[PDB]
This record gives C-alpha cells, sequence and structure tokens, in this order.
DNA sequence: CATCGTACTGTTACGGCTCCATCGATGGAGCCGTAACAGCGATG
C-alpha cells in the first residue's frame, strides 16, 4: 500500500524483488511507478466520474500493462461511459 | 501532487585571547660553652 519518490522507489525496489505481491494505491499516476513484472492491473469503481477516471487517465494506467508479454486488464464497473467508450475502442 | 521564484535567518560547538583568583627557604655571620695548648732562691 502507498500512501514522496523516496518512498516511490523502495516500494518499486520491494515489488521487483518479489517481497510484496500486490500493490494499492490511491493515485496511480506517478513517474516511475511502473513496473516490468506487472502482468494484471484492476480497476475499482470505475463507473465512478472523477479525475482518475477520465479517458486520459484510464489509458495511462493501461499502458503500465503493456510492459509483461502476456499482460492483461481487467475492470470492475457495471457502467460505461463516452469516455470509456473510447478508451477501450482505442485499445 | 509536481512545478516554478536573481547568494536566507537564527541558534550552537570549537579554537584562540585575555583577565583574575589563589598559593618560605637557604646560606652567612656572630656568639656561647667546652676542650686544648703554651708559658725563684740556697746549698753542697
Amino acid at each position: 500500500y502507498l500512501h514522496d519518490t523516496i518512498e516511490r522507489m523502495e516500494i518499486i525496489r520491494n515489488l521487483r524483488l518479489g517481497v510484496f505481491d500486490v500493490l494499492v494505491g490511491i493515485n496511480l499516476l506517478r513517474e516511475g511507478l511502473d513496473i516490468p513484472e506487472v502482468s494484471l492491473v484492476a480497476i475499482l469503481d470505475a463507473d465512478k466520474e472523477g479525475f482518475l477516471r477520465s479517458e486520459t487517465s484510464l489509458i495511462q494506467t493501461i499502458g503500465r500493462a503493456a510492459r509483461n508479454v502476456e499482460g492483461k486488464v481487467i475492470m470492475y464497473a457495471d457502467t460505461i461511459t463516452d469516455s470509456m467508450r473510447r478508451a477501450i475502442d482505442e485499445t
């Protein structure tokens, strides 16, 4: 779980070393937070409107899972929006 | 939450400078007391 960059690099190193298997963050847009071993990312309450749920933010979060050869992105939402439709079409 | 702005203020260690408190003895000479040394006449 992530609550500055000083702790960010330590958390990234711990995740790479296998000390932690999963990571949870309130704002998943900090620079350098991507990892090459991540193969699955989930979006929770994506249907709720918010800045972090915009089309550009969704594309940015989806692009983090492209590092893995078999990386995939899953979504947990019962509703769709125009921004979601555009993001899925582009992907 | 990251980014930006024409050499910043106040309080402590450490080395160098300066002022202030606090702290009988030995040899020479004179004197006294004691020990030591020198220094008529009559007869056979």
